[PDB]
């Protein structure tokens, strides 16, 4: 882990207490811009759906990749929720419903158990098995969410590969016929102006036969700077020449 | 199956023989502008490095999904040809000698055995083993096309699982939260009015929870018409209200 200070110039300007890691080919060559929040542990919220989506295919709560989740016709948070989704969609929209559903069929045991094979941050689910994620005790950082992602890339999770390459295909979010973008958001709520909420953008990239491994969160208290968990890391990320 | 004539002035704007064929959630609710045309069969050209590089990934030839395809120091009359190439990218551009080679090691025996338990077309391997789907006797339908992509769709090709997903993952060439497209173009080169070659587009969109398996081909004598293998597909698509 390398500290670049050039990469605070991106979060000057908007005053953003955040962190971008940035890996090139794996998590052992890995620049950052804040070395102490690098590895500060932090509620993962809708950045959780990656691990969750892979329990539950791997407990087969997730019947596989073309399940169809259905709308029940009844009040969501999102309007972008109130409809029939794919695995993919669910994810794609954060359709938290769908996740806090599947976590309560996975069950704490068994949550338990993933988080331990997955090294998932500080693998505390209390706080309620539908919610702790979002609201309880469980906190991993962005390095530890680069080091997740790149177990996911190689198909190293303690999971099977099929479920694996499932959820890599719903986690897509760019193609073109030499770049393709792997990547999921995550934000908290806005907290408190003394205990602020988090936002995140996690995911990987493909540039011709490279791979960057990337992982941002921010301290945020306000979400008309929601943005800027995607435009930031991908300013860093365009300047370094990923596309 | 069923026969839309009204799509044929999208044809004959532009001047073209053509067929398309477009079929909603599966193979049984088809329709196509020319019912002739859609059974009639066509050298696959590039639509083939869909079966080939599934065979491919079976036989070992391909070790997996990361796998790097490395430029020796070829001559090649093209730029394309001198660049290392993910999977992806060797489906995604013009790749002749990769495919030419994988074709080779594949072999004859073990070709014939995928494409008889592919179904593929007339099955037809004569021409010489690594340019029977570009000059040889193998030819394929617009609905044989569809078919065995809802084959691949459904992980229901004779070919690991695995192997199917690495296919789709890298046929993805549009991707939105919730529409995801998997396609190929095919051409086999420019011909004459009265020797014409063939140009292909074929793939599936995946709109919300439905799903879209399509195939076009034309015949071509001239170079500047090429595009129309997506366009007029395009056309027809946003009429149906898909796009």
């Amino acid at each position: 882990i390398t500290e670049n200070t050039s990469w605070n110039k991106e979060f000057s300007a908007e005053a953003v207490n955040g962190v971008f890691v940035l890996c090139k080919s794996s998590s052992k060559s890995c620049a950052t811009n804040d070395l102490a929040r690098a590895s500060k542990e932090y509620l993962p919220a809708s950045t959780f759906k990656i691990p969750n989506a892979i329990i539950g295919l791997e407990t087969g709560v997730i019947k596989n990749e073309h399940q169809v989740f259905k709308w029940d016709g009844k009040p969501r948070a999102m309007k972008q929720w109130e409809r029939d989704l794919t695995l993919r969609g669910a994810i794609q929209v954060s359709a938290v419903p769908v996740f806090q559903q599947i976590a309560r069929e996975v069950g704490e045991v068994r949550m338990q158990k993933y988080l331990k094979k997955f090294s998932y941050g500080n693998q505390n689910i209390s706080g309620g098995i539908d919610k702790f994620w979002l609201e309880g005790q469980l906190r991993i950082s962005a390095v530890n969410q680069v080091e997740f992602l790149e177990s996911l890339y190689l198909n190293k999770l303690s999971a099977s590969k099929e479920n694996q390459l499932i959820v890599k295909e719903a986690l897509v979010t760019e193609a073109a016929p030499e770049y393709l973008v792997h990547s999921k958001t995550g934000f908290s709520g806005v907290g408190t102006e003394s205990n602020p909420g988090v936002a995140w953008w996690v995911g990987w990239v493909e540039k011709e036969t490279e791979v960057y491994f990337f992982a941002f969160n921010m301290d945020i208290d306000n979400e008309s700077k929601l943005p800027l968990r995607k435009s930031i890391p991908t300013k860093i990320m365009e300047s370094e020449g990923i596309i």
